[PDB]
């Protein structure tokens, strides 16, 4: 499911490593998605890999999930972190074990050995921004929402998506502060209506979080409100399709977190055949999406996009 046309050398030799992928919450289409991928890849290349996440999206589950990994001595961690300040301490000591660590979704990390971004932030929320704006005339009043207020690649497309709507959409402002959702579209859905209820106007919703999506749609079709609330996010159309043909949302992006999966294990193995010095800037992967690599921050060069996602009202995917 994941395209391995070009390629590289993960290879050799002659050993199989033990990697594990840690991620946000399992349970929702976007890591059974990611799932596919790590699975795939122990396919081709028969690593003890698989994935694991909290039941329900939580902080200290997380945590605890590394701690598990931590003592079974394994090679190397993936990790898309629901809160980076609260892994940072069980990934520093697992550093010290010798473990090889492997970031996404998390550029802000320090204690990994490398981490790795689909894309530039910046720019993906504000290509929401661009989109949510049309929808209302560039002049009502909206509101946003991130998993965690601690999931760094959320709250940099939330201020990338702020920062485009002060500079090119002046006459529209935040009704409220950042709704923390966490990941979970039923809470999505009561935050929503509770501010609704708030600020009734409120006209746009910005969705960092893949669920906002399902959840927003939920709130659109329930009650009015098709052409008076426009939404404009993260989702997929296996959570959101029917609202969107239905006209209930008007806009979602993504990437594929299949892909995104393979490339994580890639640079794990990589890492843990000891080629640190090949993991730099224009490096190709050989994965859609990867093709060549950035290191756009001088003091971060460990810090790789990654580039390029997806727009949709023409709904191909799965």
């Amino acid at each position: 499911t994941s395209k391995i046309n070009k390629e590289l050398i993960t290879t050799a030799n002659d050993k199989k490593y033990t990697i594990a992928t840690v991620v946000k919450v399992d349970g929702i289409a976007w890591f059974d998605r990611m799932r596919d991928g790590v699975d795939q890849f122990k396919a081709d290349t028969g690593n003890d890999v698989w994935m694991v996440g909290p039941s329900q999206a939580d902080a200290a589950a997380q945590v605890q999930i590394v701690e598990n990994l931590i003592a079974q001595g394994v090679d190397a961690i993936a990790i898309v972190p629901f809160s980076v300040e609260a892994v940072e301490p069980v990934l520093k000591k697992a550093r010290e074990r010798g473990i090889v660590v492997i970031s996404h979704e998390a550029s802000n990390i320090q204690n990994v050995d490398y981490d790795i971004e689909a894309f530039d932030n910046k720019a993906y929320g504000a290509n929401l921004m661009k989109e949510l704006g049309k929808s209302m005339g560039g002049k009502g009043k909206y509101v946003t929402t991130v998993g965690s207020l601690t999931s760094k690649s959320q709250m940099e497309w939330i201020d990338g998506a702020v920062e485009y709507q002060k500079a090119n959409f002046p006459e529209m402002s935040e009704a409220t502060g950042r709704l923390e959702t966490y990941d979970d579209a039923n809470t999505d859905y009561n935050k929503l209506k509770e501010a609704m209820t708030a600020y009734p106007d409120i006209t746009g919703i910005l969705g960092a979080p893949m669920p906002t999506s399902a959840g927003a749609g939920r709130l659109i079709a329930e009650g009015g409100l098709k052409g008076k609330v426009f939404f404009a996010g993260t989702g997929l159309v296996s959570v959101a399709g029917e609202y969107i043909k239905n006209d209930d949302v008007q806009y979602i992006q993504f990437w594929d977190p299949a892909v995104a999966g393979y490339a994580m294990n890639m640079l794990a193995v990589a890492a843990l055949e000891k080629k640190n010095d090949q993991i730099k800037a224009g490096l190709n992967l050989g994965l859609p999406g990867y093709e060549s690599l950035l290191a756009p921050d001088a003091a971060k060069p460990n810090l790789l996009y990654g580039a390029g996602w997806v727009g949709v009202t023409k709904e191909n995917m799965d």
